[PDB]
C-alpha cells in the first residue's frame, strides 16, 4: 500500500506509536496507581489487539529505513518469530482482560512488555 | 493518557496517518485499477473502523497544537458533529464492505472521503 519505502517507514512508526500508547497507558492500572475497571481495560486491549497486528506488513521487502535494523530482512525468519511471539503474548493479554482478572492482567502485561523489549534489543537501531 | 499535550498531538497525527493509509489504499480498488476481493476489503474496513474512532480522544482539553485549528476547542459541538458524521459514514462503508458490493463500496467510499475533507476545511491549519 506504500508508494515509496518512506511511506512504509512513516506507517510503521505511526503504528508502533499508537500501540505504545495503548499498552503504556495501562501501566498505572497494572501498578494499582489508577483504578481497575474491567470493561475499560477489555475495550482498550481490543484496540491494542488490532493495532499490534499492523506494523509487521510495513516491513515488506525493500522498505529498509527509519530505525529498523537491516537484520529484519536478512533474518526474516528470526524477525517473524519475534513478531509472532509478541502477538501471541497479546493473545494472553486479551484473555486476561476478557476474564476481568487484575492478577492475570499484570502477569500478561509484563510478558507483553518483555516481548516489545526483546524485539527492540535485536532489530531496533539504538 | 498523555503526559504532556505534545504527546496528544503525536498520537492524533499517528492515528490519522494510519487511518489515511487504510482508507487511501482502497482507492485503486474503488476505481477498478486493482481487483476487488470482498474478504480483503471487509477485513481492511474493519481495521479502518477501529482506527477511525481513535483520533478524537486526543483532542482533549488543553491539547492545542500541531495542525489543529483552535476552533476545535472553542466550537466543541461543531467539531463533535464533524467527527460523528465522519464515523457514521464509516458505518455505511462497513455495511457496504460486509455486503461484498462494489457499487455500494464506491458510493460509501466517496462519502467518507468528503467527510475527511469537510473536517479539514474547517479544523485543519492549511
Ligand atoms: C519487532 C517484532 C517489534 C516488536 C514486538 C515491537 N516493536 Fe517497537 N519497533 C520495532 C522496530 C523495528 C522499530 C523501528 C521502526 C522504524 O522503522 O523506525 C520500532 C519502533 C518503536 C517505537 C518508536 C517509533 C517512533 O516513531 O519513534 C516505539 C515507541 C515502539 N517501537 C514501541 C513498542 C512497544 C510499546 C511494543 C510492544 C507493545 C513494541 N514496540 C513492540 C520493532 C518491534
Ligand atoms: C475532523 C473531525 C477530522 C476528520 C473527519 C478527519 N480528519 Fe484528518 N486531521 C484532522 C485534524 C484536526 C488534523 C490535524 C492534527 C494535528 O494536530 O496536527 C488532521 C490531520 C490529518 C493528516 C495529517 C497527519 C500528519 O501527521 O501530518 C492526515 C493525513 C489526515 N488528517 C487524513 C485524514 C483522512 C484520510 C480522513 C478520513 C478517512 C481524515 N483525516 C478525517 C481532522 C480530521
Amino acid at each position: 500500500q506504500f508508494a515509496k519505502p518512506e511511506d512504509a517507514v512513516k506507517y510503521r512508526q505511526s503504528a508502533v506509536t499508537l500501540m505504545a500508547s495503548h499498552f503504556g497507558r495501562m501501566t498505572p492500572v497494572v501498578k494499582g496507581q489508577a483504578p481497575y475497571d474491567a470493561a475499560q481495560i477489555k475495550a482498550n486491549v481490543e484496540v491494542l489487539k488490532t493495532l499490534s497486528a499492523l506494523p509487521w506488513a510495513a516491513f515488506g521487502p525493500g522498505t529498509e529505513g527509519g530505525d529498523a535494523r537491516p537484520e529484519i530482512w536478512s533474518d526474516a525468519a528470526s524477525f517473524k518469530q519475534k513478531q509472532q511471539a509478541f502477538q501471541d503474548n497479546i493473545v494472553k493479554l486479551s484473555a486476561a482482560a476478557d476474564a476481568g482478572d487484575l492478577d492475570k492482567l499484570r502477569a500478561a502485561f509484563g510478558d507483553v512488555g518483555a516481548s516489545c523489549k526483546a524485539c527492540h534489543d535485536a532489530y531496533r537501531k539504538k
